[PDB]
């Protein structure tokens, strides 16, 4: 009894680099109350709990590289089947009413999923590292950043509003880290 059994606040990281030597590690913090199903998405495809589809269809988000990158705005990432849209393969098939956000980003390093309409899973997302007011609309936050910042800038400097990082970038791993 001295433990509950239950991991009401799951930890993930991923292990970003540059080119081909390592640049750092950067830790998001996931909410399991007001939007747990959400870190599922990241935690089970991250750690790959439910496995590889037998048809051929790795679920890992290990070695994928960032769709697009931009300075002040977001770096918006891609789904590991392609990131071009015509992929994104989510364990929640049908998609399902977004839960309310009544919480907002406060400042910067927040995680959102991003929704071209309401009640819409998401597939894509983005990450605003600075503060913006024109982006003011329906936006859902699932996790916040705690640890990464150093190299999040890294990210940025080498992008430009072309959309493209001026170096690779690619995860060598991925996994929960509580």
């Amino acid at each position: 009894g001295s433990f509950t059994g239950s991991m009401p606040n799951p930890r993930v990281f991923f292990d970003m680099s540059v080119g081909g030597q390592p640049a750092g590690r950067i830790v998001m913090e996931l909410f399991a109350d007001t939007t747990p199903r959400t870190a599922e998405n990241f935690r089970a495809l991250c750690t790959g709990e439910k496995g590889t589809g037998r048809s051929g269809k790795p679920l890992h988000y290990k070695d994928s590289s960032f769709h697009r990158v931009i300075p002040g705005f977001m770096c918006q990432g891609g789904d590991f089947t392609a990131g071009n849209g015509t992929g994104g393969e989510s364990i929640y098939g049908a998609k399902f009413a977004d839960e309310n956000f009544i919480k907002k980003h406060t400042g910067p390093g927040i995680l959102s999923m991003a929704n071209a309409g309401p009640n819409t899973n998401g597939s894509q997302f983005f990450i605003c590292t600075a503060k913006t007011e024109w982006l003011d609309g329906k936006h859902v936050v699932f996790g916040q950043v705690v640890e990464g910042m150093d190299v999040v800038k890294a990210i940025e400097k080498v992008g430009s509003s072309s959309g493209r990082t001026a170096k690779k970038v690619v995860v060598e791993d991925c996994g929960q880290l509580s």
